[PDB]
Formats: structure tokens, C-alpha cells, sequence
């Protein structure tokens, strides 16, 4: 029943539903068959950073995704998200593993949101970041298989003692607080959203992916929504 | 039961109870009795702004009120909050009335929270700013007669329909999200605090304060704390 | 010689040179003669609120003005910055009145600016918030008539003793460190800007109105930019 | 003729003018000879980061220091620094090297200045973020030797082709824009600053030192100010 808004780092392409033959960052509303995506050159054991912004004057999400010493993938889209969302959200992150894994670590978090009213210096704005991840971490949701405190990461699916990364596996962090995106006063909203992520697997065919997503606050992980569904998703529809 | 450090607005001096016999700011360290009080000009119907600073290597709380063409007044404590407060604690301001009154508003209200680690680039942060105030303001714990959205402001205690400040009223508003002030590896935690406030009452003798305040998260309006217990204490003690 | 980007607010509708009939906001781009423009219901005498964004991934230059209790007028433009513009830059505001007078008064002005690159947590950002104007703001270049320090303002243009604007007059405001704006390892560039002005003249066709501009460091008033020509153009081509 | 109030990194103490027999961290407040001093266990090749915090209600200087993995080192000072320096200052990084040599790296810098009025909502501030330093860094006055862009790294003081660090070399980073810290109505000032540096020498007794200034803006190096006297002092006095 929730309404998801998401920006995926697609690992495992699944040609069945859609998704082009390759890895991908693609930009879902409500719905896993992406609306738009973008070939990623993803790179197995390096840590890479994501970037999305939006605002409600040009009502375009976009993202890039970029790896040190390597050129960026960049996707946007046009959507204005007041007509998606409701009013109140919780912003988050979701990964996944299926029969295909790997690990989806997370070890930076950082996010801004900005409603400017018509009023003279009328600005709210919500901003956290999250450098280091601690094991009792209570400003955070943790859904599913995630978990903090290992390295002083978050670990969105579960990976074993050794490192290993498990399989059949789905996890999401949601900030405690709701987010306001729409106000009947404002005159432009916004928000930034940056993530640093190591995606590792032993597999040549690492899966399933890690997904930035904005949704009803009381969202939670959808029934068997393993492996292509990303923790996101009731079905492939 | 609540572990409370305050920074009072005292409006109505007790002298029965310690306080010198002018109106001033405070700082509580778990008791209604100020460990230091600074003397306050208070100006009945005017906006003033109230900012309060911290950090763990000076571990001094200081707090400075002010009004517009008028100079400060300024009041400091030292005292390490680690020694005092909960590794976790959630942060607000809290207002209330008894026999004498006074409306007990809010127009704005921001907070920055940071907690810096050895390693490097190891910055966690919280930061919210409330410019406006919206009926439904989910980010935000109403306790009491605390409500929002009446001029786009925050009233803390009880104001009727024609704006007339009620008697025997108390309430809170805390930030949804819990806030990390320590963690092991932390080099140096620091938070500001500032809001405006617009103390007014059809009486001589306004009564009896605005405190901002921090707490245990599951911090709860104690029994009668109505009146000087400026609903953080549950007595005069 | 000069290489301006400029977002106007147009006081004065010159239809000679193909502004529409009535008061607007227009996107400049190295001409007097608006890339695109929108109706924008000018207040004289209330002060008004302008919000400017623009990123490298969208490519799209956006604007927003208000007024308090009042709808507000937005207008964008598709430009590539980076094509236009050099690598450093300065940013400013800039104001003009010819035979037809306004004060152009600005009580706030804030800047936002970030570079992210491709390596990890490599983000470069400057930000400046100006709410108060003193009479030696060091911070600031001043050309022509511009200056600071009346009633803690930023006055773009001539105002005499009594507070009336005068004519033919033309100041800018720009800040003194240099703007990186591009970076070959930059994956996103933004910048959003915001100032509050005050736009009041005892005549009913006020005039000429204020610019926030972008233009090469070493950019100066051109010869005989009063009037039409906003204190940025050498000519109406 | 320079006012100089500064936060040292001594690698090499001279017990002939004061240091304690160790590395240390010092505040020296006009003179080489520090106000006070701290143990400092620093490490040859590894990146450090420190930390310096000051507000104007409290009065006192404080900075913090550390490794990754380490235990931090801390000094604090109680100075009014609207006593000892002017109204307007430049801030910068300053090194030096003489007989004894080191590399004197700097990967990121960043400083937050805000200076809060009595009126409402008055709040002026400065921020800057450099995470990445290019070949043509126009915001930077660098004066003796330091040049930027080499790795992406600030190079305060001279290291050949094949990274060995040079002796008797100096130089200074001061950021373009001077910075306000002091105003008739402001009710608190306040600034942190953060910096990241690499001290690595092939020898046992590495020299001079890295130190965070702030000074008159037109401060430059003076004559012969190699070694102990860190590009700051013009003497021992």
C-alpha cells in the first residue's frame, strides 16, 4: 500500500521486467520497472558516492553516481513530487540480495531539505548527517536484515562474520523524523540527498541493489520484496 | 523521574524558593532552583531572541537574551552535560502559567546538534530551523496545551480566542528525532540553540517563564508542575 | 566587455526593446533584452523576497520572487552556465533609476555555492548571509552611488538625506572572494541565492529596477548604464 | 607590525625560548612564546585533524587534535579576542621548516564565522569548505612558498619533484575574503575552524610546525621568519 518515490543503484539486471541489459541507476514512481535509467559502470569493491536533488520550481529529480578517478552516470526526470507524495514523508535507504548477493554497506548519509515560505525570512529546513554509524543508533528506523555499529557502518543486508555477504536478504534505514515537502505558504521546496556506498560480492553477477527512497511516513518492507523488489516493492507491476 | 537541564526565562521571581527579586535568566541543572541567574530587562509584549551554546571541550553552558535596541543579558555555568545528561536526549522548550499569566509564543526556533570523531571527516550532525509553524507539525512532540499553527507560531501554554492568555496552563514541544550528544570516539560536541519568544500579559506581573530544555527521550510533563515548576519540575526542591 | 548572467527585476517595462507592457522578472543572458521573462505584480513600498537556484546536472536557471500574503512569480530558463560564464567568477546585485526613480534598498542577501567532485566526500562550498549592512563592510566592492550602513541597509542607488530616491543613479554590490563555479573533477555545481528588498517611489512608474547578477571578476559599471540598463549593460543590444 | 593570534602544531621544540622538551600544541597570542601548551603525541606520515572553537560570551580559545585510532590532545585559553585583534581579520594556515624539515600538507580547511545581532532574525556568517585544492585557487592568497593544486593538496611549504620536503621554507594561506568578528550591536560572535594536514619527513626530529592564524588583513610574512618563528613572528621576543 505504500507510495514510493525511489533513485536505484541497480547491481542485477532483470531484461524480464524492463531493465536494459546492464547495470543501471534509474529513477522508480511507484513502480520497479523504472521510469528512466542510465548505464552504470559499477565497480566491485570501490566505494562510490550518489548525489539527488530536487526542488518544486523545476519539478526534475535528478541523480548522479560517480566513483573516484571515473567518469559519473547521471539520470533525471521530470515529476513533480507533490503530486506523489503526501505532505509528510520519511526519507531512506533499502538494499537487497537474492539468489544473487553482495554486501550494501552504507558508510555516509547526509541530507538537506529547505521550505521557503512567502514570508520574509520564512525558511524551515531539516539537515542530518551521519558520518559514522554507532550500534545503537536511535534517530534511525532500522527495517528487515539492517543493522549499525559494524565499522562504524550501516550494513542494510545482512553479511556474515567473515564478510561474507548472505543471500535472500532486505534491509532500510528511515531518519526517525518526518520531512514536510509541501506547504500551503511555500514558494519553493527542496532537498539534496548524498550516500557513500561499498557494494562487494565474491560473485561475477553481484545483486540486488541499494535504493535512496522517499515514502509515507509509517512505510514498511513490502511481503517478499527480496531480491529484484529491492525491499521497496508488493510485485513487479 | 526526568533528568532536566534548562535555561530559564524567568517572568515571575519566587523569592520564597531562592530566586533573586527580579525577573532573569537561568540555568537549571536538575532543580527549579538556578545554580546562576543573571538579572533580565524584561519588556512585556516585545520579540526577543534567546541563544544558548555549548560544547564539550570548554563544558560551559552559556545562554544570551536580548531585545531590539536594547542591550543583552548574558548567564553561564560550568558543568559537563556528559556527567548530567543521557548519552541520548531529545530537546525542547517548555512554558507555563499559574495564578498571574502571559502568553508564552514562539515565532521561530533552531538548533544545531555536532559530534566530531577522530577519524577523519568524521562529522555527525543535526540541525533543524522552524521559521513557521503549521497546524500539523509532525516533526515536533506537543505535550500539554502546546499547540501550533496560530499565526503560523507555537503557542506553549493556553491563549483564548481573543488572544488572552490563560491561567494554570503548561506545555512542551520537543523535536521528534533524539539527539546523539556523546559517543566514545567523539573528539568534540557542541550545539546552539535560538529562538524567538513574545512574552505579553494584560498584567503587571506576567508570570512565569520560558525554558528551553534537554532531557531523557522520554521526557513527560511531571504532575502539577504548572506555575514556577515551568512544567520540567515535579517539585520546588 | 564584460560577461554577464542576470536575473532582473524589471520596474519599468521598456516595449521599445521587447520587454512586455508591464513590471517583470526576466533571465538575462548577456543582454538587456530578457531570455525569457513573467508578470510579476510589483508592491511599492513592501518588501519583497527573490530566491535564484541553478545546478550543472539540470542546466536550468530558476527564479522566484514573493511578497508576504501574496502569490508568488516564478520564471526559468534552460542554459548551460559553463557555456557562458568562466571558471571564477563574482556575484552581486545591481540597481538603476534614470529620468523615472525608486529606492533600491536591500535588507538581507545570502549566497550558497558547492562544487562536488568525483572523489569521496570532496566537496568544496562558500556561503555568506548578510542580514546586517554596516557602514565599513570590507566583504563587499561598492560601485557607483552603492552604499552601506543606512539603517544597517544596503542602499544600491542614490537616496538623499530625507529619504527620497534620486535619479540617474547606478550601484552594485558584489562579494569580494572570487566563485568557483567549475571544476574538471566537478560532478555537480549549484548555487542558490536569496536577498529581501525594498522597492518605493512617491511615483507611479517607479524605476528601474534590480538585478542579482554573475559576471567575470574584474567586472565594472559600464559607461552610461543608468536607466535601461541596470548599471550591467553597455548597450540595449 | 602584525597582530597575530595563533593555534601552533610545534613538532620541534626550542626549550631555548620557553617550549616544553615535546611536540605540543600551543596558543600564542602575539608572541612564538605560547600562552599555554599541551602535549601533543604527533605521528610522521599520518593525517591529523584539528579543531579550533572560540565564541565571544565565553571568551576562550580552545583547540583539539587527533589521530585515527588515537587519543586526542586538547588546549584552551581564556583571551578576549576583541582585546587583540581588530575588527576585521583575515584568517589563514602558516608553516615553516629551517634546519630540521617536514612535509606541511594540508588536504581540507574549513571555517564557520557568525555574528548575531540584537534584532531579529540579525545573523551574519561566513563559511567555507576547501576538501580539494586546484593549480589556480583565486580565494587563496598564498604567500612564500605555499602552492596549491599538487595532488589537490595545499603544499604550505616546498617539497621537491620526488616528495621530499625542503628546508628553510615558508608560506602562508589566508582566505581572500576578510571576516567580521566584531560589530557594535552583535551579541555573539563565534567561529570553528578544521583543518586536516599531513606532517611526514624522512628524518627523526621533523621541523617547524603548522599553525591556523588570524591576523590584520593586510598581515604577510615576515623577514627571515624560516624555522621557529613559523612565517608568523618577526622575533623570539
Amino acid at each position: 500500500a505504500d507510495t514510493i518515490v525511489a533513485v536505484e543503484l541497480d547491481t542485477y539486471p532483470n531484461t524480464d521486467i524492463g531493465d536494459p541489459s546492464y547495470p543501471h541507476i534509474g529513477i522508480d514512481i511507484k513502480s520497479v520497472r523504472s521510469k528512466k535509467t542510465a548505464k552504470w559502470n559499477m565497480q566491485n569493491g570501490k566505494v562510490g558516492t550518489a548525489h539527488i536533488i530536487y526542488n518544486s520550481v523545476d519539478k526534475r529529480l535528478s541523480a548522479v553516481v560517480s566513483y573516484p578517478n571515473a567518469d559519473s552516470a547521471t539520470v533525471s526526470y521530470d515529476v513533480d513530487l507533490d503530486n506523489v507524495l503526501p505532505e509528510w514523508v520519511r526519507v531512506g535507504l533499502s538494499a537487497s540480495t537474492g539468489l544473487y548477493k553482495e554486501t550494501n554497506t552504507i558508510l555516509s548519509w547526509s541530507f538537506t531539505s529547505k521550505l521557503k515560505s512567502n514570508s520574509t525570512h520564512e525558511t524551515n529546513a531539516l539537515h542530518f548527517m551521519f558520518n559514522q554509524f554507532s550500534k545503537d543508533q536511535k534517530d534511525l528506523i532500522l527495517q528487515g536484515d539492517a543493522t549499525t555499529g559494524t565499522d562504524g557502518n550501516l550494513e542494510l543486508t545482512r553479511v556474515s562474520s567473515n564478510g561474507s555477504p548472505q543471500g535472500s536478504s532486505v534491509g532500510r534505514a528511515l531518519f526517525y523524523a518526518p520531512v514536510h515537502i509541501w506547504e500551503s505558504s511555500a514558494v519553493v521546496a527542496s532537498f539534496e540527498a548524498t550516500f557513500t556506498f561499498l557494494i562487494k560480492s565474491p560473485d561475477s553477477h553481484p545483486a540486488d541493489g541499494i535504493a535512496f527512497f522517499i515514502s509515507n511516513i509509517d512505510s514498511s518492507i513490502p511481503s517478499g520484496s527480496t531480491g529484484r523488489l529491492l525491499g521497496l516493492f508488493p510485485d513487479a507491476n
